[PDB]
Formats: structure tokens, C-alpha cells, sequence
């Protein structure tokens, strides 16, 4: 319902993709325990929402998030971050079964970048840029900085950007693998709305087995991966949707699906 | 035999290479169970032609191939799939010991592009297209789309083709990494066959080892593709053409190879 | 130490960056024993040395390495090979807990190459020239060329070097993301040193636990990964620097690690 | 909170210890969503709980937990089970980070097995019963089942029980290494307690990391393992039990620890 | 057919298990390219019969086989070895659909114990012996004797055994994990046809996912296997027999499946 | 050398095993770093001896090894242990390419029992005890006293010795897979040097090839598994000794082999 660190709302052409605006500018969408607690109330409603099949995410034209809260984490103990299991919460992103789009302007550091990788697309606007300057401040990234970055970009500029703490543009996040489109500033949050939106247009059940495939592999090899499509694809003969949408191209017309 | 579907050929310096090329022009080049039948039996002669040491894959100037027979699908069962090890057939293609170079010229899409994927190296044409649209039938890429695409071009571009439908360019595969070399539409198949001529002139069981041990980057972590990789190293010493290969540059003169 | 086939000097602000420049120029610094026996040798000290941060690993303008020493394997038997462990004492390079930077002018390629990519970052001179020609003389890569290379480049490509033996240039090389800049012949030492001299104003405890992290990337599902990162993140919270560092940043002032 | 299922309590000298007893004797303690969410509850509370140090999970003295409730699984579609997470609660065993021991009286099946696998430590009872017999009811076990079973008691052995759905006993059980100790019916659970209270003994933080490292085991391979557990075993030189631990030993004492 | 080397018969009540007997006497069931031929043979035709539910694999009271054909192996280079991809016959069993029980009486030894381990389900005679004797012809065991051993048998036993020769009985057998069950010598067939013909009057389809899920125990981390086994589950709900199934068990009746 | 901590001599039937008697008996044979300096030195020297083809490590009598050394460890902080890389040393035995077997008489704790489960083969006297009891003293096991003993013995019993340090019997370790013999105290010894003569007389190169398949198992999938275990297989093909003992065998004859 009320959310003072974000701005969640219903777009598209028929309300189908659930747009969430992070809405803390005066510290560059920084990533405080109270702001990830409204993202994670707002992510819930929306994977519960019948009508919503694809979520963007989006900060301001600055920033998409400058990263961690610092003033926070100054004082913890390793005993205070091992038992608490600190940045627990943050993970929140990756267990929805719904698509998340990141639709990334201007700066994405630290956490607003490892927010940006847990989700399954990114659009990045021109000025965007990306970096993890966890290493200035003493640290390492702790929520698949390093992890989710070396499997897009490779080792060599993994590395330099966690070693140096350097950014890299949109341009280069795109050649890079990082990112798979480059919009303009002002038409970026629209053009991943779009985006969105045809994701959102597909059946529910199947666009989720799909997901859940391209994210097995980063979990096993390529002959268990191989499997485990099979097995996904053989189950979605066993939907209503997907004797629609097979149905349809045959008879030359348009699939209307179920969710179902 | 004598084919219906496709055309196999001997091309290159000497008929070194074995020119697999899809010709079912009418229907997009379909993938059929029949002419990928008949694509395993091409594939399973130039395996067993001591005169061949590569293969090239092809289809038409506007279709390398458009997918899987949806009109053969249409009637399939969940039970029908399972018990049917459906599309297993399929994969022959994986078992092939001979390096095999696809020659993509315009679409490659769904079955299509899995079959490209597959093979070891490939060639795009100038108006070469890649794309999983089986979210649009609502199906899943049933043949390695989701696995083999997100480890050549990343998370981001795998999740925006595979959960939308939508197609990339030529010129967005080759800087994804999803191919290796982009040709005119003319001279394609000729800079394809050029390139299985200069392994075909290689030692054909050293070739093997290469090509086993580069696949073997994605069924293992990195210390065990190393101590892989050490093995068939080592292997190569107890081969002729491992000792006339290098007794070649510490004389100054060309290496004759001779399988062995 | 008084070397003969490698220079090693310390280099930037307050020597905090150890160079080492592979200078057995008359055969294109070929990796010998004795050569790799002298770089491990000065890996060693460097590694041992608590005023060095980085690493710096050059050649010659022409060539970095043309690679493994030919003339010392002609006459290897599989016996030797197996049981002298061949090729085992390049490792030490991946054992380093501090970054170490390759910066390639001119020829990287078999063992120069794999040596390069054993590196952590990858600096390239304009007209630097990367491949693995081991196919030529009739063996594969035994160093990681399949490894390393298939995991930076993905597959086709790989799979065109290492059957072929062709080469990429440093633009190709760059694209592909098997190096992270390109720089003039010229200079590229010098930019690569400003690299190394970034890394190592930082906190080594916390630079070594971060590189760990990173290469943890090729050893683990995504998921164990993940966790892995998280113990180590947890753990900077033990060390003096990450409190150094985060009270710097709060109080907007210069860090002062103690590598503590 | 008043369970109506199940009876929660602390237990041993000192409370230290938590014990879940499931009181549904009426049906064997099946397994339903109504059991299953207060059992969640009340690991939820012995978790939070500073003065637990392990948890006891335990059934009657005729039954652990007999299979589920499969007048509750009747009705069910496939789209039902996959958009819905089924069974997805009854997975928090495997996510309380303190010791669990299941004390297994009677039958142990489908669920009820799967419920004790998921646990650290098994104790029997001398009539204590094991199988997974859901392949009798037209399934396969899905919590586990084949995976956890598999490990503990190998292929042959699993694939009999899975495959047929018939019964071991305690003393094959302990045999294959399934469950770790045999008791007498009258002081099983006593016997548990007793185990735990060692365990409750000893530092919270250590032990919880040590738990996280056996589990390791069947997660990445024996070079990663060992990897990450030298480093949680460098981790325990940041805690004070630790300190406590060792030199209270070498002033030959009992040590007193804060769990910290 | 006309099987030479083999018999191949129906058994049980009903006819629902497949028996394949090797019947070379005079050679102790030695493995020999002819032998596996017809076994391949005799499995696929058990595989495509639907009556057929479980498969029996059994040799001679003496020897159920003495190892690979070592006749056969003497003269074979390496280069014979690598491009004839020998022994990769001897996987076909590994690939079908239906459970293989392997009744071992007598001598197991090589590559007649490698073929008992690719079998789901091992029963041995009470004089039935077990080894992995290649060291003691110079080999190693190349038919999955160095991995599914130590799989079920544990370092210490597996090395012990594959560097020594040395055998074990039926006893040393079951309690290593290796063998489930031990009969008498006379009523061992007997005995197994009796787990298969339970194990076939369970739905086919079901046991099919049963198997598959069980053997995803050695391909996966315990996290992707338990998501693997939770799929196969869901599954299940799309098939009749699962319905049927459970609605039986609810009225207290006898489950007919359909196998569907 | 000459040696303080142990004793180093060569044993068996001429001379041809290599015997390592830690010889500290009245400090239990704590594993001090001046002894597992010399234990290494004395690896080093068997390794290297053409006479020596397998090693036995032992203790005394009343002790293998009664743990560590925690007057050493006492004062250790964080920072140290990673930084000095601590217990880096106490790996080299997973390094030896030669087949090592433990004779374990009485007691082996701790650093004691990882070290006994870094060997291939663990004979134990009929008086032995394992354990792993640094949870007493705060810490966990950092020898791979998580993983070894896990993978080895299962979950349960894995988590109650760390979780209590509890001791098990030799009779228990047998019955779990642990040790692979018991045998009388004062002939232990002398059972461990036959055990070793017999690996000996074997070629030592496909010994040595058949250990490293072994250790595989542990290292990746079933499926690469065997594809190395196959790789493997064919190298023995390039050696005299294969040929010799397949040879032998077709000629009824003693192989006599000649590590070639
Ligand atoms: C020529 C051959 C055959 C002999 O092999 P070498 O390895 O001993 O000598 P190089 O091929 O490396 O040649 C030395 C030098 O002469 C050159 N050379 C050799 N033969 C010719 C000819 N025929 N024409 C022009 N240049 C030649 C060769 O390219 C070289 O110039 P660079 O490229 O600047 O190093
Ligand atoms: C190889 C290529 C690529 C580079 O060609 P170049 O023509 O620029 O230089 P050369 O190949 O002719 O060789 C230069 C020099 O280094 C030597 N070299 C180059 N690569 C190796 C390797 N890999 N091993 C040993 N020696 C090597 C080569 O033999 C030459 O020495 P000589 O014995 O005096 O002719
Ligand atoms: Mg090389
Ligand atoms: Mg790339
Ligand atoms: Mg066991
Ligand atoms: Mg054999």
C-alpha cells in the first residue's frame, strides 16, 4: 500500500507490468535495511498480482542506486555479520518467479549494480554507469559482485573493476554482456515498459519454466542443464497454453493464454 | 542413401570437407524428424569418410533453418513426450568427433539456431538472424536454446530472447560471441569451407583431442578442465604426428601429417 | 637476484608494483624451464615482499611469449611427460594471492597466451596478435588455452583458434573479452603499471580475499558462489582495514590501510 | 504459540536443548500443511532462542511421521502443484543454522523419512522403520527423497527402496550409514537429548559453522570444500570462544563459552 | 533374433520382467564386442515392449563375467583406442528408460563388475566375488570402475581394491553399499525376478522418473537435485497414474495403472 | 637427512616400500610443524626413489597422531592464518603421485585423523580410535576433516563427530567405509607393507594413473568421470606394461612390468 523510499506502480497497456521506482535521491538511491524491506513488500504484491506478468525496476536519471549504505554497516563485528546474516534481504530479487527488468539510469555502484545483476534483464540508459568500489572502503561486494559480474563481462575486467574499484560506461557494460540494450535517457524506463510488456503478453507458466531454465545454467553443466530443459520443455505439454499457442500459429491466427 | 531433404556433398581443396547443406526451401527448412534423419545419416558418413576431416552445415540463402515442425508438435501429449525421449534424436550432431562449422545465412530461429549452437564454430552471413521464439507457441526451447545461448551471450541478452521471442542481427551475434565470423551473403559457404579445409589438413586425432577438451569447458570447474586438458596434452606425445609436428619447426619446413 | 633470462625491477610511487619483463628476446621468449624457473623464482619474492601490491608481467614489443619452448619438447616421450609432470611449474603463477597484470605487446601465442590468461587482467598494445597455434604442431594447448580461453571467448571462437591456429588481433581480442583495454605499443607498460598501482594503494588482506572471490567464479555453481562470497564478506569485518576504510568514507577523508 | 499438532518444550539440564515432539497419533503423525506450518513455527522460536543450542525432532513411539496427507495432494493439476510452490514449506529444516537430531521411533515414511533425512544427526530406535513408498501411490518422493537417501545409502540400495517402496530397518539403516545409532524404544529420545546437550555445549557461532561445513560436502567439489572450510576455519580465530576454546586447554580448565 | 552369446527370456507371473542371461561358459562371460552387440540388442527390445517393466541381467553360476575381453584388448594401440571410441558400446545400458536389476553370482571381476554397477539394483550370490584386477594387466578400468565403485564403496575400499586386484565377497560387498542384497546361490535369479516384478507392478512412467531422478544424485549438487527431483514431482501430477494412485490409496482399494 | 621427529626406512619385499613411523610417542605424535616439515622432506625423498612404489605412514603403538599442536596455535589471529596461508604444508601428502596407506594404531584425533584420510588406503589396528575433536577447543576442522570424513562415512555420523568429538572404534570406522581393514595391533604394520608391496610390483605409471581416476570421483560428475576415466584407459595403451600384462595373461604367464 504506502511506501515513503519507493514509488510501485501498475503500467503498460493494460496495467500488465508493475513498475518500482527506488525514490531516495538526496543520497543517490542508496540501499538502507528500511528501502530494501519496501522493495521486498512491493516485489510480494506484485508476483501475487494475477494480471502482472513482468516488473520493471528504475531509480531517477542520476541514479539507479550509488549502492550499500555506509553509515550502517561502520560499526558491525564479524560475530554481529556472521550469526545476523547480514544482507540476507537483498536476496529477496532472485527468488521471484516473474521477470525482472533493471532499467538502469546513470549510476549503478556496489549494491544498486549487484541489485541490477540479480535481475534477469538490464536496459541501460546512455550516461549509465556501472562499477564496485567496495574495494576503496576495505571491503569485497558480498551479494554476487563478484559472481554474477566474471560470468557476464570475464575475468579481465571482472577483476580490474573489483581490484581498482573503476567504472565502465554503458557502451562498454553492453559489449561486455552486461547489459543487452542502450536507450536514451528520457525514452529508457519506457522502452523496458515495452519490453515488459511483450514478456508480459506470454503465457505465465511457460515464461517462468523459461526463466527458471536460462537460470539453471549457472548452476550445473551443460549436460545436466540440457536435462533439466527437457524436462521443462516436455512439462509444458501438460498446459492449456501451450496447445493454444501451437494451435494458433497453425491456423494463422492470433494465441489468446490462460496463465494456465 | 539417396536424400529427399537435404544435399551432401565433398567440397574443398582435395574433397577434404563434407558440405551438409538443408534443402527443404518450401517450409523454411523445418526441422522435421525426417530430415533430421536424414541430417544424422550425412553426419554419420563423413564420420566414417577417411578422406573427410570437417564438416560445414547449411541451409538456404534466406534460411539456414525456421524451427521445429509445429504442425508435428501440435497433437503431443505430456506422456507422448516423455516415453518418446522427444527430440533426443536431436543430438547426434553432440557426438560427432570431427569439428563441424555451421553456415548461417538468414534465419536461424528456435530448432534452427539449437542446431547452430551445437556445432563447434559458426559463420553468420550479412543477413543472418537468430531467435528462440518458442515463447510465442508457448513452448520452451526444448534442444539446448536456453543452456548453450546464455553461455555464449549472457544472461541479460539470453533471458530478453528467450522470454520475448525477438530476433538479433548478424552483427548483434558476432559481438555476443554467439558466432565467430560474419561473411557476405555470396561467399559464405566458400569462407566456411576455406576454414574446414585448414583443420581437415590437421592431424585428425590431435583435432579430436582439441575439440574434446574445448566442450569440456562447460561439464567442469576450471581445476578439473586443467587436469583434463594436461591429460590429453600428455596423450599427444604418444602420436606420430605430435613428433613430426614438431620436428617440422625445429627444421624449418612444413609439417605432413598423416592421422596418426 | 642476478637473473638471466628475465629483468625484475619495482616500480611506481614508492616501488609498490613489482615488474617483471621476460627477456629471452632471440627466441621470442620461449617458455623453457629455465625461463619459467626464474619468473616463479621472482613471483616469490614479489609475492613474499609486503611493499608490493601487484604485479606487472611483460615481454619484449614484438613479443610477449611465442611459447612453449619447442626444441626442449621435440624429443619428450609420454612416459616423460606424464611422470615429470610436465608443464606443472607454470601453476605457480595461479597460486599468487596478490593481482598480477599481463601486459601483451605483440606475439601471445600456445604457452604466451595461456600465461597471459593464467594472469588476473589482461593489457594489450595495439598491435598485439593472441592465439593458440599448438594444432600446427600437432598437439593442443596443455596449459589452460582450452580452459581459459573458451570461458573468456565462448565457444566458436575458441573452437577457430584452437583447431585452426589462426589469430585475433587486440581489437578482436578486446571484443571478445579476453582483455580489458588496448593500449599504444608505446605506453602500454606504463598504463598497465598505473593499473597494478591502483590495486595496491588498496588493503592486500582485502585485495587477496576479493581476487579469491572472483576466480571462485569458474570453481562453483552460482549458488555456492554466492556463499562463498558472503563468508569472506563477513570476514573483512575481522580485519583493521575495513574499518579504516569505511570510517574514511563516513568522515570523508583518505583511507590509511595497514594491510591488516 | 498453543500448537494443536505438535508439542514444543526445552529440555536436558539447563533447557539448553529444544525439543519438537509431532502429536498426531490418530494418523501416524502425517505429514499436513497444518503440522507442517507450527513445526516451521517452532523451529522458527528454538532458533531465535539464545539458550537453545540444538533442537530434537522426534514422533511417538509407533511413528515418526508415516507419509503425508494424500487426501490433500488428491485433487491436485500439474499447473496446480508448479505455479503454487507445493511442498515448498517443507524445506525449513534445511534452513535452521543450529543442529537438528531426529529421534526416529516406528515407521519413518515418505515425508516422514524425507523429514528425518533432512535432518543433521538420526537416531533410531530398535523397531524404527525407513522406506519412501511413494512410488506405491503413483509419485516419487519430493523433499529429497532420491537425493538425500542416494548419498547416505548408495544406488543400489536407493534405487530398491525408491523402485519398490519397501522397508528397512534400523539396523540396516545404521549399517549403510543412513541413520548414525541405535537405541531402546524407551530411551531413544532420551538418548537424543543427551547428544544434543553435548552439542548445546559447545561455542553457537563454531558450531553453526562447522554444520555449514559438513554440509558443504555434497555442494561443490572435495578442492572447493576444503577451500571454504580453511576458510571458516580461519574465520573462527575473529571469535572469542575460540580464544576461549584453546586456552582453556592448554591451562588444562573447562571453558566457558559466550557464543560469540 | 538369434543370439549366439546370450538368452533372453520373459519371467515372472505375467510375463513382466525381461531376463538376459550371458552365455559364454567357456570364456566366464569375458565381455567381447559380439557379447555387447547382443546384449545392446536384447535391452532395446525389453526397452520397446510394453508388457516388460523391469529388466534382469544375469550370467552362469560360476561367473556372471570375468571382465573385458583381454584377447580382444591385446593388440590395440592407442590410436585404435581414441578413434575407435572403445568400450563406448558398453554404455547403452546406462541409457535405458525401465530399472536393470543385476544378479551377480560367482566372479564380477573388471569389467563384469563395471557392467553390475551401470545396472540400478545389485544382487549377489552368496559365493559371488567382486574385482577391479586391470592394474594386474596393465590398465586401469576404463568401463566406469574407478567411479561408480568409489561411489559406493568409499576411497579407502575403492583404491584399496583398483591399485591392488584384490577381491571381495558378497558380505564385504553389502556391507560396503555396493550389493543390496545377498542370497543363496541356487534361488539368486529367482530372487531378483521377485524385486523386479514388484518394481513392474508400479506405472512405468512414474518408475521412469523415479530412475532418472535417483541417478541425478551423481550428476548435481544436492541444491540442483532437489529442485530437479521437486519438477519431476510436479510432473507426475500431469500423468494418470499418479491420480489414480493417489484416489486408490484414499479408498482403500487396489491402484490399476496404465502406465500413463 | 637425519631425522628428529620420525623415522624414514625402506620396508617390504626389496626394499620397495618406503616407511614413515612418526616417532614422537610421548606428545602423542601432535602434528608440530618441525614434524610435518620432515614428514614432507621424507615424502619427497620415497617420491623421488625409483626403488620405492608405495609408502606406509604410521604412528606408535598408543598413537597415530593425537592431533595438532595448540600451543602454537594459541595466539593466532585472524589476519595471520590467512595471510601466512596456515596449514598450507599440511597438504603435501594430497600431492604425492605414488599410493599411500595409513596403518593407524591407536589413537588418531583431529589433525591425526585428516592426515590418516589425506592417504589413499587406512588400515586400522583393532584398538583404533578417530576423531575429530576440535569443536571443544572452538575451532572446526581445517585439514579437511569436514569433507574427507563426510564423503566417506555419511552426514549423520559426520555431524555427530564434529559436532561433539566423540570418538568412533576401528570397528565402526570399518562398518562406515572409512578404514578398509582391521587388523591385529602388534601385525598392522607389517599388513600395511604387504599391502604395499603388492601396489609395488604393479607399473608404477598405471598406478599412479589409476589413483588419479580414483580422486576424481570426488571432483566432478559421473558423466566426466568417466570420459576421464576413459582417457586414461587409452593412455595405458601408449606403455610397454599394458602391453607386457594383457600379453602375459594371453600366454598364461607372470606380467613382469618395468614402469614404461
Ligand atoms: C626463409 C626460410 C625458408 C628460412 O628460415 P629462417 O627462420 O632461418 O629465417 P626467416 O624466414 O625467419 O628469415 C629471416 C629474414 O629474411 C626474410 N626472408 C627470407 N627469405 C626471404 C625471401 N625470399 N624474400 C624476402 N625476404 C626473405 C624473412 O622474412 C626474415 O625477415 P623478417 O620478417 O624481417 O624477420
Ligand atoms: C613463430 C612465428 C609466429 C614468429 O615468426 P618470426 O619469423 O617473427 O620469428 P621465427 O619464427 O623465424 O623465430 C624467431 C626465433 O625464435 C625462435 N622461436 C620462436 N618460437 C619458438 C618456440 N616456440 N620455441 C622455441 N623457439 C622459438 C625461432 O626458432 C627463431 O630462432 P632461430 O633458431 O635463430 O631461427
Ligand atoms: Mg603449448
Ligand atoms: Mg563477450
Ligand atoms: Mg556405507
Ligand atoms: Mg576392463
Amino acid at each position: 500500500a504506502n511506501f515513503e523510499y519507493i514509488i510501485a506502480e501498475k503500467r503498460g497497456k493494460n496495467n500488465t507490468v508493475g513498475l518500482i521506482q527506488l525514490n531516495r535521491p538526496k543520497a543517490l538511491n542508496a540501499l538502507c535495511d528500511g528501502l530494501i524491506d519496501e522493495l521486498n513488500q512491493a516485489l510480494k504484491i506484485f508476483e501475487e498480482d494475477p494480471a502482472v506478468g513482468a516488473i520493471v525496476l528504475t531509480g531517477g536519471d542520476k541514479a539507479f542506486a550509488a549502492g550499500a549504505d555506509i553509515k550502517e554497516m561502520q560499526n558491525l563485528s564479524f560475530q554481529d555479520c556472521y550469526s545476523s546474516k547480514f544482507l540476507k534481504h537483498w536476496d529477496h530479487l532472485t527468488q521471484v518467479k516473474k521477470p525482472v527488468i533493471a532499467a538502469v539510469n546513470g549510476y549503478a555502484f556496489g549494491g544498486g549494480c549487484e541489485l541490477a545483476m540479480m535481475c534477469d534483464i538490464i536496459y541501460a540508459g546512455e550516461k549509465a554507469q556501472f562499477a564496485q568500489p567496495e574495494i576503496l572502503i576495505g571491503t569485497i561486494p558480498g551479494a554476487g559482485g563478484t559472481q554474477r559480474l566474471t560470468r557476464a563481462v570475464g575475468k579481465s575486467l571482472a577483476m580490474e573493476m573489483v581490484l581498482t574499484g573503476d567504472r565502465i560506461s554503458a557502451q562498454d557494460a553492453k559489449q561486455a554482456g552486461l547489459v543487452s540494450k542502450i536507450c536514451p535517457v528520457e525514452t529508457l524506463v519506457e522502452e523496458a515498459i515495452q519490453c515488459a510488456e511483450k514478456i508480459a503478453s506470454n503465457s505465465k507458466i511457460v515464461v517462468a519454466m523459461a526463466k527458471e531454465s536460462v537460470n539453471a545454467a549457472f548452476e550445473m553443466t551443460l549436460t545436466e542443464g540440457s536435462k533439466l530443459e527437457k524436462k521443462l520443455f516436455y512439462s509444458t505439454f501438460a498446459t492449456d497454453d501451450r496447445k493454444e499457442g501451437m494451435t494458433a500459429f497453425v491456423e494463422k491466427r492470433k494465441a489468446n493464454f490462460k496463465d494456465q
